[PDB]
Formats: structure tokens, sequence, C-alpha cells
């Protein structure tokens, strides 16, 4: 126990950082098959 | 058994669609036949 301190958040600014445009990019190409699969069944849908 | 999950419906659209498309298929098919038949019940019943 050490007075006169305290601790912060363990966290690192640049890996948060590249986290958010990592899960960014994944949440994106995951919409993309979304409207793929609509587009199909619309596609279907006009017969 | 797991929590926070629920099943939906176990149908394909696509093949429903399709299915749908084939089923109308064969009914007009079936009714140009009787067609045919009673056609040729009032050929008969004209001499």
């Amino acid at each position: 126990i050490n007075n006169g301190m305290l601790e912060q958040s363990n966290i690192d600014m640049t890996q948060e950082l590249v986290d958010l445009i990592s899960a960014q990019r994944n949440f994106q190409a995951n919409s993309r098959s979304l409207e793929v699969h609509n587009q199909l069944q619309q596609n279907i849908l006009q017969i």
C-alpha cells in the first residue's frame, strides 16, 4: 500500500483506437453480407 | 439449453418461393387437363 498515489485506468489509447477501426471494418463487412442476402431474396421475389 | 436466445422458424424463403412457383405451375397444368376433358365431353354432346 502506497500513500500519495492513485491508479489510473489500465487502458492503452493506441490499442483502443486500432480496435475501434477494426471493429468498424468488421461491422461494415457484415452489413455488406446482409445486404447481399436481402438482394438475393428480392431477386427471387421478382419472378 | 442456452439462455438469452430464441429459435426462429426453420424455413428458407428462397426454397419456399421456388415451391410456390412450382406448385402454381402444377396447378395450371392440371387445370389445363381438366379443361381439355370438359372440351372432349362437350364435343361428344353436340352430334
